[PDB]
């Protein structure tokens, strides 16, 4: 961890690709707004670094904190200008201040254009002849478009994506058999994008301690059959990862994470029988292979829960006189009986049981008082599977489309402050969760539905963070991290707000519109939809849908026509016609 020379003793822990590959992650998070080309200028500059101080650890440089290196490097570079770079008052510090203002500076949506994809063949062509060119790029583009991203698996991701493309390349019909896979890979990763700025949040915003409770958690639902030990251990080791990786420190991040991989492996024997799959990998595969392990089977022979939790003399005791041991010891037993539960459920249960003993242990009669803990869960565990069935329900009625349509329309309603981009990104995301959960036989469902939920709404509470414009989000996102999702179903439509009056044709562009693929139409339409029912917040649907019928048909009839431009500064004010017609 405190080496004499750091950046050596990081080398040479992880091999110069992973470790060039973890340099331009860090230079593409810290910096998102550079072109790639001064990064690789800076990632060569700091590998060339890393070598002369491996060959003589006395070399000079060689003796700097990492922070203080990449803080050099980047500040000898206002240089390659700084007019877009708003932000090297940060050079103007310190260290640790210095290395905190570029942290304080990652943005969660940098203004950049939509991650464009070359058709197969030109995604194949460019590959083949350079790699590294390639590689480096592909990091690059992902890092900076998501600055928290989980460094060791975008470099794991980067070798899925190479595999992906040998195997299509060369099939001489490349896009079906690329478009598929690679349409795939980008769903995972930004999956994980987001789990991952997740966890930073919590770290961030809540503490160290609202993580290791979440990953208690989990770990002792994947390895229910490990000791609390072995468990509360792994847990350590891993919210060190996360908050090495949370806060840029990607190069202790990769070889702390390889070090606890190669400790799972080593101890696999008593943690799970499906570790054998993962420890014959190699570093990443092994690494990504354990991160998303199928749960073990739940170990025969187990007491029932109430025997340690209430039936014991012992407990208003060992709540007060060791209060995290004993919490912890609890959700571990409670969460490695339930792999049914979403890990945020079996929080809001362990929080529950907490007031309890809380409320509880100050009476004459704590066990009179606490006998109907474990019963008076019930009622939580109710909530949530209403809120999968009706919701599973609606996507299967609707389809991905109008169900997004639908939660669009919800969400605008709830919180219509919040930006419309925001808004739609949002809803289109909820509307993944139907797809991805509504297919999993109902046991399944709502592990699979609060825990994405989650991951969907600290997106909205990060991007809102930043801009605060609605009490309600920063209510619901400051409040728990636990109760986000109840917090935000609760929320009737807002009658507080202040329609928007019309905004003049705002998507009668110079329509580069008319260039875009349905996707990309999609979400125009949906923007649209958004910007009505600001306007028109007690619309109802068949009129919000006749009005976006006749948006979609104007880009039809002005996207048919040469000059473009001339008939949608004339289509638009009649759609405005129509409009107040429509919804009056």
């Amino acid at each position: 961890e405190a080496h004499k020379s750091e950046i050596a003793h990081r080398f040479n822990d992880v091999g110069e690709e992973h470790f060039i590959g973890l340099v331009l992650i860090t230079f593409s998070q810290y910096l998102q707004k550079c072109p790639y080309e001064e990064h690789a200028k800076l990632v060569k500059e700091v590998t060339d670094l890393a070598k002369a101080c491996v060959a003589d650890e006395s070399a000079a440089n060689c003796d700097k904190s990492l922070h203080d290196i990449f803080g050099d490097k980047i500040c000898a570079l206002p240089s390659l200008r700084d007019t877009y770079g708003d932000v090297a008052d940060c050079c103007e510090k310190k260290e640790p201040e210095r290395n905190e203002c570029f942290l304080h500076h990652k943005d969660d949506k940098p203004d950049l254009p939509p991650f464009a994809r070359p058709e197969a063949d030109v995604l194949c062509k460019a590959f083949h002849d350079d790699e590294k060119a390639f590689f480096g790029h592909y990091l690059y583009e992902v890092a900076r478009r998501h600055p928290y991203f989980y460094a060791p698996e975008l470099l794991y991701y980067a070798q899925k994506y190479k595999a992906i493309l040998t195997e299509c390349c060369e099939a001489a019909d490349k896009g079906a058999c690329l478009t598929p896979k690679l349409d795939a890979l980008k769903e995972k990763a930004l999956i994980s994008a987001a789990q991952e700025r997740l966890r930073c949040a919590s770290i961030q915003k809540f503490g160290d301690r609202a993580y290791k409770a979440w990953a208690l958690v989990r770990l002792s639902q994947r390895f229910p059959k490990a000791d609390f030990t072995d468990i509360s251990k792994i847990v350590t080791d891993l919210t060190k990862v996360h908050k090495e990786c949370c806060h840029g420190d990607l190069l202790e991040c990769a070889d702390d994470r390889a070090d606890l991989a190669k400790y799972m492996c080593e101890h696999q024997e008593t943690i799970s029988s499906h570790l054998k799959e993962c420890c014959d990998k190699p570093i990443l595969e092994k690494a990504h292979c354990i991160y998303g392990l199928h749960n073990d089977e739940t170990p025969a022979g187990l007491p029932a829960v109430a025997e340690e939790f209430v039936e014991d003399k012992d407990v208003c005791k060992n709540y007060e006189e060791a209060k995290d041991l004993f919490l912890g010891k609890f959700l571990y037993e409670y969460s490695r009986r339930h792999p049914d539960y979403s890990v945020v459920l079996l929080l809001r249960l362990g929080k529950a049981y907490e007031a309890t003993l809380k409320k509880c242990c100050a009476t004459d009669d704590p066990h009179a008082c606490y006998a109907k803990v474990l019963d008076e869960f019930q009622p939580l565990v109710d909530e949530p599977k209403n809120l999968v069935k009706q919701n599973c329900e609606l996507y299967e009625q609707l389809g991905d489309y109008n169900f997004q349509n639908a939660l669009l329309v919800r969400y605008t309603k709830k919180v219509p402050q919040v930006s419309t981009p925001t808004l739609v990104e949002i809803s289109r995301s909820l509307g993944k969760v139907g797809s991805k959960c509504c297919k999993h036989p109902e046991a399944e469902r709502l592990p699979c539905v609060e825990d994405y939920l989650s991951v969907v709404l600290n997106r909205l509470c990060v991007l809102h963070e930043k801009t605060p414009v609605s009490e309600k989000v920063t209510k619901c996102c400051s409040e728990s991290l636990v109760d986000r999702r109840p917090c935000f179903s609760a929320l009737g439509p807002d009658e507080t707000y202040v329609p928007k009056e019309f905004n003049a044709e705002t998507f009668t562009f110079h329509a580069d519109i008319c260039t875009l693929p349905e996707t990309e139409r999609k979400i125009k339409k949906q923007t649209a939809l958004v910007e009505l029912v600001k306007h028109k917040p007690h619309a109802t649907n068949d009129q919000l849908k006749t009005v976006v019928g006749e948006f979609t048909a104007l880009l039809d009839k002005c996207c048919s026509a040469e000059d473009k431009e001339a008939c949608f500064a004339v289509e638009g004010p009649k759609l405005v016609e129509s409009s107040k017609a429509t919804l009056g």
